[PDB]
């Protein structure tokens, strides 16, 4: 057995690898097959996870030799293997040159990758193993990744917090910064000051032009330390928009109820399944003396939820289904209205199929298109 | 002049003095020339091995402490290991050895694999190490040698969540994971990609196992990555399709499993524990009051099936894997999750173990009713585990 196989665009696969330039061809293709990620390790070809699979341009296989250069031109020295034996932890970017496609402004377009290399061991031996992930420059509009400004307009309010969960940052990375860019882009009830604290920064908003808007992005670990430093900081920084994080601890929950009552937009991803999941994971980080207030807040302060995955359509490709509730005030008038607050969660549940978008919902009419088969549709519906 | 018993050699002159590498290899081949199991270099006697159980060795003479320094430095990964003796540290490794004289396997080569233990002792009012290296499987062991059913696996393999087989230390929880990786890959599974393990000690290689789907990167938790926190911080940033990270021992081990699960990988996790209930409550306990609401409900939406594995001896003399699960569907934990107290659910999942899932009494009337297990094997089963 063998991994699969691609077909090439006007490229030779190396009997070797002696030219970096021998590396940068291989990258170009994967990129022609768009793939995310690049796995080079020993023992095995040159790897890369198109549309979520693993895939292969040969079936040779990295020598020590080739994979030790590699580690080279992949960002870093040729201390690479005493720095990796130095347990100095080797994460760098590395960017190639697409050979004549060229940018909206006469620039040949760069390629980013985030390049890892970890120590792995095979046959034997301590060896490197590399990781490179595609980091994408320019958000996608709206109709690409699949929402429609009617969706999204309800997903700017002009305060409160509005929260895409799922479980991959690529997926509410990209949401949100389509989100943005169609925010700067058109007019919504959003405009003024934005601020994105990312953990990895992924998309930039360089060739975003907005008539009524300014973009500021920090990376979190390098100039902010933490993200409840940064969250702090941003009151100091007259924002009109708050893209907060993760939302995973109870200080970031807080904050994010503190900018909220504000009185500017927070955008918050959170790492749950669903939408009901999203509310009792929240909840979950309260104290019980505490946990009133917090779902009051929490009820209060949010206007909008979105939960995605990404599902295999008919074509091999990928796709986001997504569940989303509108938090109306009627909504949370409702929601406020519960003699017992340990229901707002199945509450909520009820809520989104009664007036929002439930996975079964999606998966309903994803199906009735060609876009999903049966199987895919009952795993997404009861992903509920 | 009293002596263990010597071995009669097999291509090679005892050396003078351990002085190169190459002499140490070349008498670990010796021993295994004589198929040896294990083997011990200290200090006061010539280096030993166990063939068929007994103790024996290459020559009368015995070794100096120099010596002792020098192999010790050999087996291990790290340099000048005794200053690391003296700070408590524990040195587990895996030691290798590669057959000279062109003995290839079924493809192009033939490598044996050692666990190397080094262990302070003392001798003669002086502080030493004591080496044992143990002869290891190398490859993964296929289900039906350690009696794991394909639908059962195929049960115990999400998209996303926390695998846990929980067992004492002998209980070969290493052994199942393995067996269950190579399946993975092998096989046409829920799971596939980029599978990466961290491994203390790393014991099974999967060189020598092709797959369809999935590349597997293997990461020594010592010696290639300084500690396992950093090795599950690097994870991610890895593309990883399943996680084999280490035990779930503090609250810093289980707060990155949630980490990776909740990006979305498969991660299988051991846990020191006698049964599923007992590895819940041990997990819960890991966390301060404070946080331990936050960390309950994390611990049951990130696990999707928990396994506990006793080694027990069966009437034939061998032993065998008795086995306790639970699969944590989303029924089972929306269960788990909908409590009037939040502090019994370890005791609700020992419940949910009778109901739903396969309690240590079932696995032992089963093997009892095939005759597997003595009968007294099967009460100390049914009784606690």
């Amino acid at each position: 057995h063998l991994p699969i196989l691609e077909f090439k665009t006007e490229y030779r696969y190396p009997s070797t690898f002696e030219h970096e330039a021998q590396f940068k061809d291989t990258v170009l293709e994967f990129l022609a097959h768009e793939a995310s990620d690049i796995i080079i390790k020993q023992g095995v070809a040159i790897s890369a996870k198109v549309k979520g699979t693993l895939c292969t341009l040969s079936t040779r296989t990295l020598n020590f030799n080739e994979i030790e250069r590699i580690a080279l031109w992949a960002s870093g020295s040729s201390s690479v293997l005493t720095e990796l034996a130095s347990k100095k932890l080797i994460n760098t970017r590395y960017e190639v040159f697409h050979p004549t496609k060229l940018t909206t402004g006469g620039q040949k377009q760069r390629f980013g990758y985030r390049v890892n290399i970890s120590p792995v061991y095979i046959q034997g031996k301590t060896t490197a193993e590399i990781v490179m992930r595609s980091i994408p420059l320019d958000p996608l509009p709206l109709a690409d990744i699949g929402l429609s400004p009617e969706l999204v307009n309800q997903m700017c309010p002009d305060n409160g917090i509005v929260m895409v969960a799922g479980k991959t940052s690529s997926g509410k990375s990209t949401t949100f910064s389509s989100i943005i860019r169609y925010i700067m882009e058109n007019d919504t009830p959003i405009k003024g000051h934005l601020l994105t604290h990312e953990d990895p920064i992924e998309f930039v908003y360089d060739n975003i032009k907005s008539a009524h808007s300014i973009i500021a992005q920090s990376q979190i670990p390098e100039q902010f330390s933490s993200f409840a430093i940064a969250n702090q900081e941003a009151l100091r920084r007259t924002p009109n928009l708050i893209m907060i994080g993760e939302l995973r601890d109870k200080q970031s929950i807080e904050s994010a109820f503190e900018a909220a009552n504000t009185g500017h937009p927070v955008f918050a991803t959170v790492h749950s399944q669903n939408c009901s999941a999203v509310m009792r994971r929240l909840i979950s980080r309260f104290d019980e003396s505490v946990r009133g207030a917090a779902i009051y807040d929490l009820v209060e302060t949010t206007r909008f939820i979105m939960a995605q995955t990404l599902v295999r359509k008919t074509d091999g490709n990928l796709v986001a289904a997504r569940e989303y509730l509108n938090f109306t005030t009627d909504i949370r008038e409702q929601l406020l209205s519960l003699s017992d607050m340990g229901k707002v969660a199945s509450e909520v549940r009820r809520l989104v199929d009664e007036f929002g978008h439930p996975f079964s919902l999606e998966a309903e009419r994803l199906h009735s298109d060609g876009i999903i088969d049966g199987h895919v549709a009952k795993r997404l519906s009861m992903m509920s």
